[PDB]
């Protein structure tokens, strides 16, 4: 009695760890992923059996694999993100923009349950950065966070207009053990963690006191799981502000400091991630969410670090404690 | 010392006064106007020098042109609105999603002053329906809508992104004695007054309390070349609320019964306007129109009519007084 279920980008972040969870709670053959490019040899489902090649911009190849496979949910998870979005920003539009029509379209066709991400990027500096509410002004500066607006109204329309069943949540800054640190925005706390386990000095791209909404990978699995099994009528909308807790650099440091007792040598400095971060959220009203589908969150920042502390050794082999 | 302008979607109602009255302030060389057919038999510019068939999907097409006319000013008008595009969805969303992205890329590489209009259809139901704001919740319930809060953002990144110097206006509905009246959401009030000229029966969709924020062509015409006109530095803003003034069905009969001393037979019976209209503001705050380019209405509701019913007979040889 159980979903059929089809992942779009699972090679991101959240697609690689999501597929992984939904293939034990419902079996790897009531579970189809796919991605653009082939698991790289190392990557976490690398070798696995229903892992496709489809680029979601080839429409019918797009179709063809819904046709086939017959999906009742579909978590479409395509996107360029806040930084690379301002340096690629036609793949931005092209991805974010013309992929998630198709998608709407296949899933209203084909009667799918369609869960599209936004993000905190779709605010911008007039969102009122305190606990953002689920409406307030949307003026967001990136054109990753210009597309994602579009995703919400486009979805929502779909929905009134022909009834597909599309779900989003608004994921904060995603935290979790597997992601390499590189210069996405969220990305310093991933660096930082690193740099303690390796004892070297970080340099830090976001000021100390810029508070972000983040939450570490396993509440956000859990939630995206619970607003898909949600009954439609228990959903007074389509797009739900989720958190799990705020942190700036110093309070993510102060945690880290905090477990180890080593600190850190960390030099802020500020690079491109700031001034995208200064326009977003420093907190989100999740209440909605916690009312209509009863997202949850079990980690807070030490429970956090304790346990990123003992994954990365581990999954990258650097030195442990 | 003037501007080079072209227009796109010039067969519309904005459009073709739009294009006359730019031919009349800069010459007629000055201005090339565009269009995806090519102007009906007794149509306004029928006939002139200067108007060309182009689709705006066909992006080299589009290209090969501003290339060849190298305009300095473009005012981008093509759009399927608000209830045609309820039942033209891939066509609103093609135009309005991917032209707007062509225009605005062309602006970008030929150094183009940039006008993409938005509309009232861009808010909904959480807006605050009474004044309006400038910066609020943007809830379309239109596909319209939905497009023209994307066009805004879109707009706005790349002004700050590339220099593109993007400028816009919300436009409330507009009244105009050219207008034939069938069921774009603001024609019953077009049809109110042919109804008067007439004496026979109005069937209006839109109940009798709903007001809209409302103006006469003569002071949009004004405002649009206007907000062009400023200097860049004078614009706090890329995106501006524009009105005349609001009015219900019922006060505009009232308006025109004073005129006429002739009272219209007029049955209120909703239509799939009302739904769309009731979603929409009741007026608008321009202030900030007002403060930073001089946007100023010289008619109201009376003198409209008074002009409406003169021309109307006129332009369209229905019965005079």
């Amino acid at each position: 009695h159980m979903p059929r279920v089809l992942v779009t980008g699972a090679l991101g972040q959240i697609g690689t760890d999501l597929s992984l969870a939904l293939r034990d709670k419902f079996g790897a053959d009531s579970v189809l992923v796919s991605d653009v490019v082939e698991p790289g040899a190392k990557h976490p489902l690398a070798g696995l059996k229903g892992v496709e090649k489809l680029d979601c911009l080839d429409s019918n190849g797009f179709e063809k694999l819904v046709k086939e496979f017959k999906p009742t949910w579909m978590y479409h998870l395509p996107a360029i993100m806040s930084v690379r979005g301002e340096a690629e920003p036609d793949l931005a539009m092209d991805i974010n923009v013309n992929t998630t029509r198709y998608a709407l379209e296949l899933a209203r066709k084909y009667n799918i349950r369609i869960f599209i991400p936004s993000t905190i990027a779709a605010f911008g500096d007039k969102c009122g950065k305190t606990m953002t509410k689920d409406d307030t002004i949307m003026n967001p500066s990136t054109v990753y966070g210009v597309t994602k607006v579009y995703t919400e109204l486009l979805g929502t329309w779909y929905r009134q207009k022909y009834g597909v069943d599309f779900r989003s949540v608004r994921l904060p800054g995603i935290i979790s053990a597997a992601t390499l640190p590189g210069g996405g925005a969220t990305d310093y706390a991933i660096h930082m963690y690193h740099s303690a386990l390796l004892q070297k000095k970080c340099v830090c791209p976001v000021l100390p006191y810029e508070s972000l909404p983040m939450m570490y990978m396993p509440d956000t699995l859990n939630s995206l799981v619970k607003i898909m099994e949600a009954p439609l009528e228990k959903l007074t909308r389509t797009v739900y502000n989720i958190t799990g807790f705020s942190f700036s650099p110093s309070e993510l440091r102060f945690s880290i400091e905090r477990c180890t007792d080593r600190t850190i040598e960390v030099e802020y400095v500020e690079g491109p991630a700031q001034k995208i971060a200064n326009s977003w959220p420093d907190s989100l009203d999740d209440s909605n969410a916690r009312n209509d589908w009863g997202h949850q969150v079990k980690y807070d920042i030490d429970m956090m670090s304790e346990d990123m502390l003992r994954q990365i050794p581990i999954l990258h082999g650097l030195p442990s404690l």
